[PDB]
C-alpha cells in the first residue's frame, strides 16, 4: 500500500 505519505494517498484516503 502506498498510504504512507500525501503524495501517493490516492486511493486511500
Amino acid at each position: 500500500g502506498c498510504c504512507s505519505d500525501p503524495r501517493c494517498r490516492w486511493r486511500c484516503r
